[PDB]
């Protein structure tokens, strides 16, 4: 698909079943999640972006579905404003941006 | 051009004859640049990021320079650890994210 950007690009991903509204971010490195429970194995983290930084759980090989693509990835949850998923995601889904 | 993702996608932009490097930012709103000083003609914008806000001074019509075009953009100065062009400067110069 094409998102041409007049609009936010945000869809829906399931995160290991658990439906999930995320923003397509090109400016994260990183995807970040806020409340979903992902359990017990998780080594804290730190991000940072405008406004300051975060303490994250990070979460690796979690199994997403989104654009009809599954894909196994690194998510963090903490608390966050909005759902992005960031380069480490784009990249899998094997997304560009176009001029 | 076409930007692949594996590494954050970082140009050289002119801001009124001075060049910056800035992250082309498809979950950004809007665009931010440190270190520049535009004038006097500004509103003072708070902006939502994933740490908290910032204020900042927002201007219009500014001229920009980047990727061999040029285009008419609102910009806002301010406290931002990296450089941002958001959605309001991709839609200007028809960039898309792409699947």
């Amino acid at each position: 698909p094409q998102f041409s950007l007049w609009k936010r690009p945000v869809v829906t991903a399931y995160i290991e079943g658990q439906p999930v509204e995320v923003l397509l971010d090109t400016g994260a490195d990183d995807s970040i999640v806020a409340g979903i429970e992902l359990g017990n194995n998780y080594s804290p983290k730190i991000v940072g972006g405008i406004g300051g930084f975060i303490n994250t759980l990070e979460y690796k090989n979690v199994e997403i579905e989104v654009l009809n693509k599954k894909v196994r990835a690194t998510i963090m949850t903490g608390d966050t404003p909005i759902n992005i998923f960031g380069r480490n995601i784009l990249t899998a889904l094997g997304m560009s941006l176009n001029l």
